[PDB]
C-alpha cells in the first residue's frame, strides 16, 4: 500500500475497532434488508456499501488511491442518510461515526 493508502488503511481498523463499536455496529456488514423486512431498501439504495466491503477491497488492493476509499466510506453513511428519518437513532451512529472518518481523514498525509 502507498503511504496514503496505509493511512487509509489505520482509519478503517480504527473504525472497526472495539472504542468505537457502540455507534459503528450498524455499518460493519452489508444491510440484510429481508433480515430486517425492509423490502423497500434495494429500490431506495442502488449502491450498498459497508465496512466489510470497504475491507475486502482492501485487502485485494481494489482502491488505486485515498479518493476512491474515501468515496466508498462516503457511500455508506449517505445510504443511511437516504433511507431512514434524520432523527433516527441509525442516522445519528452514523454522524458520529462520520466525525471519526473525517477528521482522520483529513490528517492524510501529503
Ligand atoms: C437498513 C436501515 C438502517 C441503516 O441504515 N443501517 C446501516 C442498518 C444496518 N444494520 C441494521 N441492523 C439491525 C437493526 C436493528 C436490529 C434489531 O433491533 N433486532 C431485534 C433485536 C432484539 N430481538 C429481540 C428482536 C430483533 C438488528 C439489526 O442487525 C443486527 N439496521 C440498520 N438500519 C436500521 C434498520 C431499521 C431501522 C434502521
Ligand atoms: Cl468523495
Amino acid at each position: 500500500l502507498s503511504e496514503q493508502l496505509k493511512h487509509c488503511n489505520g482509519i478503517l481498523k480504527e473504525l472497526l475497532s472495539k472504542k468505537h463499536a457502540a455507534y459503528a455496529w450498524p455499518f460493519y456488514k452489508p444491510v440484510d434488508a429481508s433480515a430486517l423486512g425492509l423490502h423497500d431498501y434495494h429500490d431506495i439504495i442502488k449502491h450498498p456499501m459497508d465496512l466489510s466491503t470497504v475491507k475486502r477491497k482492501m485487502e485485494n488492493r481494489d482502491y488505486r488511491d485515498a479518493q476512491e476509499f474515501a468515496a466508498d466510506v462516503r457511500l455508506m453513511f449517505s445510504n443511511c442518510y437516504k433511507y431512514n428519518p434524520p432523527d433516527h437513532d441509525v442516522v445519528a451512529m452514523a454522524r458520529k461515526l462520520q466525525d471519526v472518518f473525517e477528521f482522520r481523514y483529513a490528517k492524510m498525509p501529503d
